[PDB]
């Protein structure tokens, strides 16, 4: 049917179709048992007055375990999942070049060393080399430095420092334990606001932002997981972004599955 | 009249005196239109039963903008004003050399990179090279660390750590924004406390402070700004304090304006 | 009588037994005046169900000052007491190689430059060399980092971050002035709890923690002190943890004194 292609390096993970409503849009693995697979819930919506957009991914995965070799009489079975969802925002009269920016921010976000081991160590955000703690987003040749300026109890927040006060680079991490201490919740947003100016046009102008759009994490770890498990949730979700079909989920709104 | 020369390089900016009442001391520059322009209200007093004095600076500016060249008929008008007060206290029986080394302080805070960041890119206080969050406050030759001690989300406490424990130097940084996200608050504060011990004196007397003495600063940047507006309000407040009236006005009592 | 010997360089300060009750036994350095001496106070429990043993020290120190030669006619009297207490926790169905690691954690906890700073020049903890705020606990070759997770105004929480999430170590600093800022009161905790995986046994069966064994740390510090006071409480206490009498107290429950 329709398959997306998740490279993980030279193994090749391939989902396809197995829903196709209006909006959600079900993806799921075919090889192994058929009790824990992994599964790729897409959407997409237009909420209120059609002036905004909402992917929402959600990539779940289940370490199954079957042992009828050990004790004699038992089926494979699921022991947790661990889940990494996303939640974009896109206004519907963007710039395309400001939902390109967008993409290659979080593309480049989840692929750095900081993030990594964040969901597989559960290290906290921020390196300090020689100054602030910071994060560094290369976008290719441009990097975009987020300087630390607030971390209470829970919420970690990062911020660009370059350019006018008024719209800036942002990154709101944070981390929590809902329950019985049994699962943590790792929890990004980046949010990108457009700034304009025109000064050069109309005299006593000062900048203001138009529009903001945003990316969301929400990832769920359980306590007592492989370590092998968590990686390889990561470097699904790390190369589940860097396909060509988000980005044109995002960019052109154009629905998963070729 | 009577003037101060705030020379920003090989500019210098020349404000003449306009108001001379018992305690308050009005300056403004003369260059430019009539509407908006620098200004520079001294002050000094003595509260209470005689025995502490309080120096209180507040130098303003004012962005003004003309474009009648656009708009037809239009005058000159002012969009914002960001300010930078001080607030000095000096007991009255201090020793010379206490305030000296409190102008002495405040002068390389101000001059430093870290305090420009601040008030301009908004970065918070502290780079740590090597260790923790650490601001250096060299008197020439002199290098008076100051360690950070505690980040609350308001507060930012740094403090020196060579010496007793009863008295050190402090530094309390602040950022707030009050009203509709459209003015920040930039805060600092540096207490000097003097510590003398008597052991050689008399047995058995451990160091105590005698006095403490206050250089607070209160910084108004509006949200909105042009980067050269906030650039040219630290510029010149380095260049204030730097001169050889506002030592005299902490040292000796002596009002400004020659 | 009983003896430990406290080597702080070359010059061994011993200390013998004034006192041995069923579980406390005090002892007592004997050179000097008779007013203020060292004092070491220890002890062994099991409280509950006889499943849990307790281990308590408490290294007292007071400054004594004599000056009958300055004022005619006083006598020799104390100042202040500057303490370090001990709050070992160790259960009974232990291993001997996990009361031997507990016990070369924290001799490696106190013999390094980070609680040296903590101690005597009021420094909080951990130093960013390149990443985050570490700390080093060497156990020989074998280095053991804990990375900063938490830094409240009140606590300070860190933690180890190789291995399984669910049992790592951890080291809970703490900094007090209770009263009239006369006095501090420094907390270090150090939580190491025992992790087996099962799953080459059992299937399906993830790692869990079977105890829990801590090593606290109280030490109060008046804020009056001379330098030379709290060096030497600080440089006693290293003494005190490498002896090898305190070792078999915590491996092998022997009491003190040979």
């Amino acid at each position: 049917s329709k398959t997306i292609v998740l490279s993980v390096g030279e193994a090749t993970r391939t989902l396809t179709e197995i829903q196709s409503t209006a909006d959600r849009q079900i993806f799921e693995e075919k090889v192994g048992p058929l009790v824990g697979r992994l599964r790729l819930t897409a959407s997409l919506r237009q909420n209120g007055a059609k002036t905004a957009y909402r992917v929402n991914l959600k990539l779940d995965q289940a370490d199954v375990v079957d042992c009828s070799t050990s004790v004699c009489g038992e089926l494979p079975k699921v022991r947790y999942t661990q889940v990494w969802s996303h939640d974009v925002t896109i206004v519907a009269n963007s710039t395309e070049a400001s939902r390109k920016s967008l993409y290659d921010l979080t593309k480049s976000l989840v692929a750095t060393s900081q993030v990594e081991d964040l969901v597989v160590n559960l290290v906290p955000l921020g390196r300090a080399y020689g100054g602030s703690k910071t994060i560094v987003l290369s976008v290719g040749e441009a990097t975009r430095t987020l300087t630390e300026i607030q971390s209470t109890a829970d919420r970690q927040i990062f911020e660009e420092k370059v350019g006018p006060l008024v719209g800036r680079l942002r990154l709101t991490a944070s981390l929590r334990q809902n329950g019985a201490k049994t699962a943590y919740r790792v929890n990004l947003k980046l949010d990108q606001a457009d700034v304009v100016d025109c000064s050069t046009s109309v005299c006593g102008e000062l900048p203001k932002v138009r529009y903001t759009q945003v990316w969301s994490h929400d990832v769920t770890i359980v306590a007592n997981s492989t370590e092998a498990s968590r990686k390889s949730l990561y470097d699904l979700t790390k190369s589940l972004v860097a396909t060509s079909q988000v980005e044109d989920l995002v960019v052109n709104l154009v629905p998963l599955g070729r």
